[PDB]
């Protein structure tokens, strides 16, 4: 349910984990 910004080596995408 929690959606957060995920930055993977400069590549950021917003993912909802639950």
């Amino acid at each position: 349910k929690w959606c957060f910004r995920v930055c993977y080596r400069g590549i950021c995408y917003r993912r909802c984990r639950g």
